């Protein structure tokens, strides 16, 4: 069930609202992180989705459930103008503002009568003294930037309109702007987040089966350099790995077991965890981006916001906790679209004292939320079925599901379809 994955959970007045203008019984995992993240949070987002399913609910629901006003910027005027129709027919009041519009529309807007109203970048750059006005007077649930790919100096397709965009922040400072693209390129993705003035976004990436990531479950000996040996290349008088690795560990404890021995072969290689100083933080995080270390050893909170597409190896070093950590993780690797592989080496004694810990979270709410994550991870390491097809059936909708079929069964795919091949 995807309802598990709902953190927190939609309350009844939230899916009320989502049935009576939307016509949905249930909010999408992606759709809810977004609404979420601007109605109690008010967080920037980048939402990268490969197709335009379910990609408007994101932007044009919370607007309409706090009866207030979302700003759409795209310059697909055609789109724009379906999408003002389909709101207006679900009864919700929609119009496009541009030179053209009449007065009495444009008075409706300052009244806070239309719940989206869609512009062009030239007409929001060009009218920013409305946009002020219009958060001062009614308040602007948030900001949609589509096609937000046209920032970005090294896209594929730089429009000097959206540059303007870049004052938004500064003429809006409390307005949350989502930014869309179907551009999955983490490089794209980094001059979205500048040149945007996003602060800490929230990101999400979905719609893409990902052939080149290859996944691989398999139990462990405990024998550090035991389990490690076959990754391993000796090269000259030390070992290293394939390429950028990222090894994630369950405690810090294990961090520093697992590069003390690392250490010892004189690999490049250093370790991240949140009890480390900012400044020693830092220079690992600095150091793995330079290529100047080839593999971090990392708890879960080594990760966000790292610009590398070259992560040609992620090792989850103990039973993962949480199935959506472990995918947040693995999507990490090969962002280059290049030959990559995930693999998990666990032991039930992990799973065991995982379970230990997560009777440590005081929140009752939080804690079932967790031990259901548990639950699917452990579900997933003992599986002997395609573990491309679990993750996607968990994860992505059923197109991806779908296009992921070409890969399944083959060698190429999994540990499991490899097995059971021959
Ligand atoms: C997991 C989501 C995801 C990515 N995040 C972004 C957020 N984040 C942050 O760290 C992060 N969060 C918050 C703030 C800042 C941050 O930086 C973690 C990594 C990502 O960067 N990318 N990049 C892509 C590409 C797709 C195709 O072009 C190349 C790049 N896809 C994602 N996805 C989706 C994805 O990978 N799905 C997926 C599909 C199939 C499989 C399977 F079955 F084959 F194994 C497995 C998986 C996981
Ligand atoms: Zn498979």
């Amino acid at each position: 069930d995807d309802k598990d994955f709902l953190w927190p959970a939609p309350n009844e007045e939230q899916v009320t609202c989502l049935k009576m203008y939307f016509g949905h019984s249930s909010f999408k995992p992606v759709q809810w992180k977004v609404i979420h993240s601007v109605l109690e949070e008010a967080r920037d987002n980048v939402a990268v989705m490969a197709t335009g399913y379910g990609k408007s609910l994101c932007f044009q629901y919370p607007p309409v459930y706090v009866g207030k006003i979302g700003l759409v910027i795209s310059p697909l005027i055609s789109l724009m103008e379906d999408q003002v129709l389909q709101l207006k027919m679900s009864n919700i009041p929609a119009c496009f503002l541009g030179s053209a519009q009449s007065a009495n529309v444009l008075t409706d807007i300052k009244l806070g009568k239309y719940r989206i109203v869609y512009v062009t970048p030239e007409y929001c750059s060009g009218n920013m003294g409305l946009l002020q006005q219009l958060e001062a007077d009614i308040g602007i649930t948030l900001i949609a930037v589509d096609e937000a790919h046209c920032i970005s100096e090294w896209g594929h397709d730089f429009r000097d309109s959206f540059r303007k965009l870049g004052s938004l922040k500064t003429a809006l400072p409390m307005v949350p702007i989502v930014a869309l693209t179907a551009t999955a390129s983490s490089s794209i993705r980094e001059d979205i987040v500048r040149c945007l003035n996003l602060r800490n976004p929230q990101i999400t990436c979905t719609g893409f089966d990902r052939p080149n990531l290859y996944l691989e479950v398999r139990r462990k000996t405990g024998n550090i350099l035991q389990d490690l040996q076959p990754f391993l290349v000796k090269t000259s008088s030390h070992w290293e790995f394939e390429g950028p690795t990222i090894i994630y560990c369950p405690s810090r404890k294990m961090t520093q077991q697992v590069t003390g021995e690392l250490a010892k072969l004189n690999l490049s290689c250093g370790t991240y965890h949140a009890g480390m100083s900012f400044s020693t933080a830092k220079d690992i995080h600095h150091r793995f981006v330079r290529d100047e270390i080839q593999c971090v050893i990392a708890t879960i909170a080594f990760g966000m916001g790292i610009n590398k597409a070259d992560i040609r190896q992620v090792i989850h070093y103990g039973a993962p906790k949480d199935m959506e950590s472990y995918y947040q993780e693995i999507g990490r690797a090969g962002r280059d679209g290049l030959q990559s592989s995930c693999h998990v080496l666990w032991a039930p004694a992990d799973i065991n004292l995982n379970r230990h810990l997560l009777t440590e979270i005081r929140n009752a709410k939080f804690r079932l939320y967790k031990l259901k994550m548990m639950a699917k991870m452990e579900k997933y390491l003992h599986s002997s079925r395609c573990r491309r097809q679990i993750i996607l059936s968990h994860f992505e909708d059923k197109q991806v599901q779908k296009a992921s079929l070409g890969i399944m069964g083959t060698e190429k795919c999994c540990d499991n379809c490899r097995s059971a091949l021959d």
